């Protein structure tokens, strides 16, 4: 069980059994801008269970995150993928992505349920609404008070020093550095520093430039999250060699984030650019080789469960309707991402274990 591999895993999927509506599964396709595009693309809502916001089908079928059953069934999928930390999407309580529901009420059931499994639960911070370092430290607050205490909470255990709690800070350059500097430096007006709320706060990197807005906002890590190689600078398996010896000369964790593909025309029709084929495993092995490559500190998969985007490595099924052949793992099985995660889990495992400079060579 790999506690230096992270995949990002959603909880905001519902259906009209626990939770009495269809919730993400019943997506409505979006809008181009531009309405002389848009009209020549399909409107509304999915209607599950058998029309969902999906290029792929899952073994679970339009399943809701709060069934105990489906959460165990997860749990199962990491833990035979040989992943140790499931960073959950995380919105404030009474707070949710704008085609969603709340989901705080949720986090104490998952947490109970990693445990049980052995697995760690950590904090994908998405861009709620006026998100600043002002309600981030209420927010950092309210994480580290409410769920610090469980088992199940993931710390970052240094050689030396305490562990320490990791946010992942989703789309972090919308907020300016001069603002993240008072959270996240040591004189910070609001600093979390060498406080009962400190942890190690990762800045996803988009552009080549917001390198020096990171290092200023005195951010601990640096995360691409996006699938599509080439989508931006920081998503382009090229350039991971360059972040990497960035990180390293600036005392910062550089996360590479590999994705088994990219789809997500049930909902983006016009997001064809950023399609990427998987062909039957190699797409992710590309990815996880140019990862490894980098001898990181640690490795996020993105993603366990974004259906909608086509990234996920959950269990997958063909399915066809009168209109749609979903895509699915064929000639493969359900499993083939469980297990090509497996595999290259257990190869990290083993060269991660050389990297120390206390187990080095003559
Ligand atoms: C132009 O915007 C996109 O690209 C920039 C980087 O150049 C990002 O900073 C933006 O956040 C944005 O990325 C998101 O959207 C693109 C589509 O353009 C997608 O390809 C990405 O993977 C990003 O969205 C996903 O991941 C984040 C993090 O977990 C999450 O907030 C997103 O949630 C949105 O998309 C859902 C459908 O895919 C939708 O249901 C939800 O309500 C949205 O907030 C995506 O999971
Ligand atoms: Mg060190």
């Amino acid at each position: 069980l790999n506690n230096y591999l992270h995949v990002f895993y959603y909880s905001w999927y519902g259906n009209p059994q626990f939770d009495g509506k269809y919730i993400h599964w019943n997506h409505p396709v979006l809008e181009h801008w531009d309405p002389r595009i848009a009209k020549n693309y399909p409107q509304g809502r999915h209607n599950p269970p058998d029309d969902i916001g999906s290029s792929f089908y899952p073994e679970l079928g339009s399943y809701s995150s709060r069934d105990p059953s489906v959460i165990e069934t997860h749990m199962r999928q990491m833990r035979s993928a040989s992943i140790g930390v499931l960073a959950l999407s995380w919105y404030p309580p009474d707070v949710n992505d704008e085609n969603g529901e709340p989901t705080d009420n949720l986090v104490p059931t998952i947490l109970d349920k990693a445990h049980k499994y052995n697995l760690k639960v950590t904090f994908h911070i998405e861009p709620y609404s006026n998100r600043d370092d002002q309600n981030m430290y209420k927010n950092v607050k309210y994480i580290i008070d409410k769920y610090g205490n469980h088992p199940a909470f993931y710390r970052y255990k240094t050689k030396t020093g305490n562990a320490l709690p990791m946010f992942y800070v989703y789309d972090s350059y919308i907020t300016k550095p001069e603002k993240w500097a008072n959270l996240l430096t040591t004189s910070g007006s609001r600093s979390i520093r060498n406080s009962p709320y400190d942890g190690l706060f990762i800045a996803l990197l988009v552009e080549e430039k917001h390198k020096y807005d990171i290092l200023q906002s005195g951010f601990d890590g640096i995360y691409t999250y996006f699938a599509t190689n080439g989508f931006t600078y920081g998503s382009s398996h090229q350039n991971w060699a360059s972040l990497k010896l960035f990180c390293d000369k600036y005392n910062l964790i550089f996360i590479p984030s590999v994705g088994p593909g990219y789809i997500d025309t049930s909902i983006r029709p016009w997001n064809t650019q950023n399609t990427r084929n998987r062909i039957n495993g190699k797409y992710y092995e590309i990815g996880l080789s140019a990862a490894l490559q980098t001898r990181p500190s640690l490795i996020s998969i993105t993603s366990f469960n974004q259906w909608h985007e086509g990234t996920q490595i959950e269990k997958a099924v063909p399915k066809r309707t009168s209109n749609t052949v979903y895509l699915d793992y064929r000639p493969h099985k359900p499993g083939l991402y469980l297990e090509l995660t497996r595999k290259w889990s257990e190869k990290y495992s083993k060269e991660r274990a050389t990297y120390a400079l206390d187990r080095q060579l003559p």
